[PDB]
């Protein structure tokens, strides 16, 4: 079944899914092999493993790229956080071709203002995408995927920028109107509120991701209670790998040995098992002489 | 200081110097806040991270761009494994211009035939390059920089093949008269042996620079007392990003919930700081209007 | 009527098909409009055009990236000269899968050793790519197409090389045993001899693609006499465009004027018209807010 | 002699100064070898090689890359039109620091919004980027240059926009004042009265670029009195490859010939020569066993 399709039924199934951050092909694989349905492209994530912003530093190519290899290292499908399209409908819809043609299975596009025009700190609400325009941002794409089952998500940024529900809910409805395959419904709060607010107003119009990373320690089956349609654990391997990786190095820095961490890491023969390294053997001696 | 100048300097010293494993832009800055004075950009790290194997599978212009983000984020040196420079002597001098454009500091070349045209597994000692052809190629490389103090370490694989000593030096006298700026001595055994007799033998003719990967729990001084130039921790960043995300997936996996992993890996935060978030948030004030 | 399909028709087609070589989106969308139903992505035009030369410097995925903006140009299937495939059978599969995925319809590899080794220029007949190694990564190149109908085409470089008739013969014939969508035979000669010679021989065991640049004199009927499936017109579009810009930089650079390229060259229209400028502005008028 | 400093030099010499579009390595070394001492990386001629359309489609890094290769192949600067800096002032000056690292010498910035958010088109003048988001855009980008000489050009799009005189005077002057190296008035009229009038009303506070490809008629000299720094011959070498692959390619599609090409255009030979591959030959030589 055509990864598209696999992240399609998982929108739109009963029962409530997870789908686990990934930022590189080694990531991507590891996230499969522990039994994840689906993958998070996202955006913090694959921005900050090659050391820049999550500011549409990187073009969209690159990003692409790097979604490139992870698909090639994956079956489940991944749903990238595409920021905003990276432009207007036009770029939007080039993306998502692009990502179709990669085996990615969605991409999320979120309402905001793209780039940053200005810079006030001031207590007020941040204005948003204008609603039609980003409602047309999501037909075209869904108008432009050659695979009837590519994923557009609209993340709705109302509770974030400082609006509110019936900001949220208007915004959700429009892009779910405009053909959203889901809506993922964000907030800035330590706790579940904002989430229970627009599930409660929603009235289940259409599937709802959430990513819980503030909230974490909410009961995961208080999601389920209200229907949430996908939870995004969406930065978790980054920050694992961000630990381990300056642990690991202040450990060899200090001792100029590696006696503290070879038996604290995976072993060299388990790096290329992620590589499939055994499929070139075999195929090597089939293929060569 | 030109990176350049600062590996060839280190290349150069009377003092053991180390450089550490990075495969990333992400990776590479955390290298370098630790305080390693240089990065080995391991072949084998590179290419697992993108989830491919280090058989040249990824392209050498993707390698670059990698190193490119690598190089973006770091200041100290990067030596880039870079294989046996991806094709003759000309592809060779081609990616050396282009790592040097990017600001990577050196190229590790091996003297392995590539790529494999056959698959023999019997108890012969596999061959190598010619000795001439690879001398030439690292010729060409010194020719063809634009930085004269780029670096070029020649990589000697006769050990690994099943030669011995005699070859080994051979090749490595070879290679440094042809103009490497230090010569990596590399073996497969689980001891310093190889490394002892070529040190023995060496006579210190030139810098000569060893991955104790296998041979782990060899006293560091022992390197020092040898007159090595540069040891080089070759993977263990990798390796242990692998297992943190693997722990990490597993768990998120199992309780289906972030409780018990938030408190085992670093904030966003310290992810925003890592892509020095904070330089951009000053910039837009001072740039957008 | 995927582009793969269209290639393989073409190749196995009782007619000599014809494919003319493009070197980036903007020639790629031009030899369609004309009508011709393939494109040849000339390794000589793709690295001239970068202004690089033919052997292996730009990365295997700088030259697809660049076949990439021709098949989103073109609506007819694109066949890349891919060299020898930029490494062993496992860089030709992996070639092979991005070609896919990316629409071009086939690749064609060569067996020659790659890269060169070595640079004596005796006489001698230079050695090629053992038959059974090149025979194998076509093998594993069909092996790991995800589109059937994907084409490989084996170019045999025996003639060029110095080599005879018997084997050009065994070189195409393993090929084609291996799985070998055609069979391209190609001479230094300027004249058809080498190829009157190998297809007399061949015994029409396969469809076999010619370039027949050095010996273009010869009538194209004769081509279809011999059963040759396919032609290249391997580099004119990049010779013609070298031609174009050679006169038009010059007659600028002398009269410092416009005056005498303008009545010349195509209108800017006419560009924007080869953009499909025109899509997008009817794109934005449904997609933007009035 | 950095091509970044040739380029700056030209800005500011007391000569009126040209550069000749190219669009990928091959034409940016004819024009090159026409003794142009600049190239403009036109933004039409480079989305237009590629087959997409002019409107930010292709990456920044996908276009940094096409200038890559024309820089590698040049030895004179190139001036890249990179359009609004593809985001705000920090994808601007990222895309600086990496056209400066691939030898590229400037950068034209326009002042126009971006990416399009509308598409009304009532008579009315089209806004503009609000002209201090410009200006600190392009001290931004003159402020993360890491090479001194990189040239900033900024191109005012007041006139294009429907506005008048007064407006593309005060944007001129802020971009100018910011650090802008050259100001590039550009207009869409077939003469060259927004020149003539912006140049009289300027008062030679800086170098001023032009694009003359809809008032060419108007005599070269002309410009010259006006004090006009730099002239851009903007799509000519695009415009006649054009013109050429469609004629080439339509004669061998009829003719299913080469033998009325041939003769009309450059031969294999010459793209070898414009390819350097001589000097692999004797690269090969001396780097390759015999």
């Amino acid at each position: 079944v055509k990864k598209t399709t696999q992240l399609k039924q998982m929108l739109n199934s009963k029962d409530l899914e997870f789908i686990m951050e990934a930022h590189n092909g080694l990531s991507a694989r590891i996230v499969q092999e522990a039994g994840f349905k689906g993958i998070w492209g996202s955006g913090l994530s694959v921005s900050a493993q090659l050391g820049v912003r999550a500011s549409n530093e990187a073009s969209w190519t690159q990003v692409v790229e790097v979604l490139e290899f992870m698909s090639d290292a994956s079956d489940v499908p991944i749903l990238l956080d595409a920021d905003t399209g990276y432009g207007n409908f036009n770029n939007a819809r080039r993306l998502v071709r692009k990502l179709e043609d990669r085996g990615v299975a969605g991409a999320c596009l979120e309402d905001k203002l793209f780039p940053k025009t200005n810079s006030l700190h001031d207590g007020r609400a941040q204005p948003l995408a204008d609603i039609e325009e980003f409602a047309l941002k999501i037909k075209a794409c869904k108008d432009s995927q050659t695979d009837p089952d590519f994923c557009i998500v609209a993340r709705v940024e109302a509770f974030i920028a400082g609006w509110g529900l019936d900001e949220a809910l208007k915004r959700a409805e429009a892009y779910r109107n405009a053909g959203a395959d889901a809506i993922l419904m964000h907030s800035k709060k330590a706790d579940p509120s904002d989430i229970e607010a627009f599930m409660k107003a929603w009235n289940n119009q259409g599937p709802v991701v959430i990513v819980p990373t503030k909230y974490y320690k909410t009961p995961t089956d208080h999601f389920r209670d209200m229907g949430v349609s996908m939870v995004i654990w969406a930065n978790h391997n980054l920050r694992a790998s961000v630990s381990a990786i300056q642990q690991t190095t202040k450990q060899i820095y200090d001792d100029q040995s590696l006696v503290n961490v070879e038996d604290k890491i995976v072993s060299v023969k388990e790096i290329f098992r992620l590589q499939r390294d055994d499929e070139l053997v075999q195929a090597e001696d089939k293929y060569l002489p």
